[PDB]
């Protein structure tokens, strides 16, 4: 079995691929632009990926990998400004370049399924786009389109940490994402079946993508304070889910 | 730092403490009694704990441990029978003996807070007891009483696997529990703050406790198919949450 | 696969089984007796094992486990006293009681192979017993007898830490033990093939056993300052060696 | 703490940086050239590194990382040919290009200490170079020069697997390397203190480098069959050795 994993409580550019306005400052990963006085900047777009590609599956052996990632983000909006646009954890083709800005979160080009996009992402959408978005702020699973295949309402706690955990079990083909705001003791979870070997390539780069709104008052920050990831690829078709117990304690807690 | 962990995909009595009707057959952990023909038995009560005690905290250093557990259970009710009574993951005093049967799930004595009970458990209640239970089937966090301090409705999928994950972060004092029915793509999550050092002793035994109903037709099985656990105790007061990413992949997926 | 592991940098009686003069003081594991003034006591014998039994193999599936343990010991002899008798890491039958004292290190009864003894131990012998011992101080692998099947000279550094690592690879049936005295930059290693399923039972208790000499001037201390262990049991006959890289960093370094 | 780790039992180019004649075939990592008929090629040179750089230390916090790597190599020499030149595990500057071939193993330029070389490597030298090499085949620790600072004789078993483990403990500043030939039950170990923060940069690329002899009959193959690595970087100066127990079982065994 092939295993790849990492856990960062402190960020330093070397081990990451930064695109757009993504930068590393004070050890945290800042996905979008921020003026010196601390206020967010509109029309921003940043992405960051682990410098090592991860093999999601192997066409020769029919083995599919089971993986998990956990990270803490802090989304803050200036006093009188509205939230926009959101951040997303994504699996993209190794060479991939940023896509449309604004409501596309820098990972998709349209709200129409396009298998050739070869991108899967779990988004934390802070602005409802009338053309494909649910009524309020939400968490959603996007498979080759910005129109999520499943969503769940989310009560964003401005300025308070959000602890996220996303897992994929090759045995049940189930992708699950949960978010927790410790400060408020609120928690949200969402799950859906995703045939990964059909929506993505054998190798992908894992990371984040965030964008701020295209208007003067639709802004927010996107700071990743810590990030963990672990992947396991078997040798036969026989899938083996991961050990989350041992994972979180050895990585998140 | 002190660490203790284990992951069982196959059960064998030696490493576990069995009480009541709990038994190990065909490698799975069967908490309640079952007639030879496969049908569940009423008025049953079984418990099982890892043979090694786990230190939840240290009074001398002020360090509190962060831990996580994940397991898969299959709860089945004969064709025309009703569900009862439920199973619970619990932290109990090392020498502890089973308590009241029936709706008390074998871990509590009353629906009134009794700090001296020194027991905390996350229950998966399949029968609503008018005196302290919510309207329907639910997941709840019990702190020294059978009346949960917080609950969440749960749509039990008869005979289908339930993948559970419970975590405790010493930094936020937050206890979170989530349940997923892969077969139905449904998922539930629930969280609440719990001052562990006040509700439990320094050392505890971790395991399960399940009971069936006290009537002829209120029965169900309680098979644990796999179980993982991991605990980390720091050396100073400074708490450190676990790495769930690395945990699940190295343990659950 | 079944996994069991733990790592203690600080000791506390609850999770261990203590026999003889073994005690836990100031957080370290003291295997042999020591007078209040700090000097060792002759004719001492202490043993300590993890409170959870470990399954070395499964007769039904033909699976053999691969495991590894690492610990730091400090062996000190008063100014003008001679060294005796040694400490040993051992795998013994779950219910096992201490055996002969003195040169038998509390784990064996004779220097003649007795399969029914069902004990395997890696010893760090500090006193040469004319009847079965090599010329000087040594590390040896004992399989059901106090006469090691293989040994290696060892230059004990009085009062300086010794970092030990012992591993067993089910695939090569090879047992390897290495000792390092960081302070002196000296290192020793020793390896031998051992058909474990023939020399031990399915379940064993892992721990230490140490004894001091039976004479007024043959004494030394045996303090274990930290201890790690990890075991993995597959589901088919197909053995899988462990990941020492990930093991030491996640446990020893 | 920052952690990075991986374990490959099967190789696939994507996650690695290949230089020279290094190639991935049949899943194994072949460092040097080999004719289609299977015989090795002279004057060869290949290198391979994990695609993600690893931070060995942080100048700002004074924290030094503790790491460990384990891999299996198979060195074979055609019937009537002599061995040359060797393989080496090395830590090199992130952008680094191969160096001198032949007896320099592709990582060094001279047998004279040159701190600016910023390279540390543990070599498995199969050919004695009169100008800086010990009498026979050996394992050695090279710090910015091809003249090892310490060596140990090694009896190479032609065509038989060699299981290697190299560790670095930031607390003792000790680098230890051990080699085992399971087939022969032989084992070798070697250790030396190395002030890493003085010999290497903050970030390095970890991998292998191998070369064959510059003559018609001095050849041998260099196949890496599996490779594990794990690194842990603390947040304060306080170093913390790794858990090799948990590492090997979770990675090597
Ligand atoms: N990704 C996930 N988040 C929360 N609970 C889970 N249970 C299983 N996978 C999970
Ligand atoms: N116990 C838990 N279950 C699901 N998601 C979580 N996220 C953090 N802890 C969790
Ligand atoms: N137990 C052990 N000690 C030292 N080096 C090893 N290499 C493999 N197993 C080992
Ligand atoms: N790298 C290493 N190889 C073998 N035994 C060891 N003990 C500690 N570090 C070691
Ligand atoms: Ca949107
Ligand atoms: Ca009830
Ligand atoms: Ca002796
Ligand atoms: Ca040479
Ligand atoms: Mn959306
Ligand atoms: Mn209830
Ligand atoms: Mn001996
Ligand atoms: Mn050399």
């Amino acid at each position: 079995a092939n295993i790849q994993s990492f856990s960062f409580k402190n960020f330093n550019s070397p081990s990451f691929i930064l695109q757009g306005d993504a930068t590393v400052s004070s050890g945290k990963l800042q996905l979008t632009k921020v003026k010196e006085n601390g206020i967010p900047t509109p029309s921003s777009l940043g992405r960051a990926f682990y410098s090592s590609p991860i093999q999601i599956y192997d066409k020769s052996t029919g083995a599919v990998a089971s993986w998990a990632t956990s990270f803490t983000v802090k989304i803050s909006a200036p006093s009188k400004a509205s939230f926009a646009d959101g951040i997303a954890f994504a699996l993209v083709p190794v060479g991939s370049e940023p896509r449309r800005n604004g409501g596309y979160l820098g990972v998709f080009d349209s709200d129409v399924y396009n298998n050739s996009a070869q991108t899967v992402a779990v988004e934390f959408d802070t602005l409802s786009n009338s053309g494909w978005d649910p009524s309020m702020k939400h968490i959603g699973i996007d498979v080759n389109s910005i129109k999520s295949i499943a969503t769940v309402s989310w009560d964003l706690a401005n300025g308070e940490n959000a602890e996220i955990l996303i897992t994929y079990n090759a045995a049940t083909s189930l992708l699950v994402a949960s978010l927790v705001h410790p400060s408020r003791r609120t928690s949200y979870i969402l799950s859906e079946r995703v045939d990964i070997t059909n929506e993505l390539p054998e190798y992908v780069s894992v990371g984040f993508s965030a964008t701020t709104g295209l208007s003067e008052g639709y802004i927010e920050t996107h700071d990743v304070l810590s990030w963990s990831f672990a992947s396991k690829l078997p040798d036969d078709s026989t899938a083996e889910p991961l050990d989350l117990a041992s994972y979180l304690v050895r990585n998140v807690l």
